């Protein structure tokens, strides 16, 4: 609460860059939690044989 400052003005290019990459894969990671979701019992059985 003392120094944050509230302001994030600058992405700093780089950061922007690797967090988009993040975003992008967030983006994917729904889908692939959404498939499991579909199919939950194909996925059940790889656990068992896990």
């Amino acid at each position: 609460a003392l120094f944050l400052t509230r302001n994030e003005s600058k992405p700093f290019y780089f950061i922007q860059k690797f967090n988009d990459f993040f975003d992008w894969s967030t983006s994917v990671f729904s889908s692939g939690v959404a498939y499991i979701l579909k199919r939950t019992i194909r996925f059940v059985l790889v656990f068992c044989i896990m």
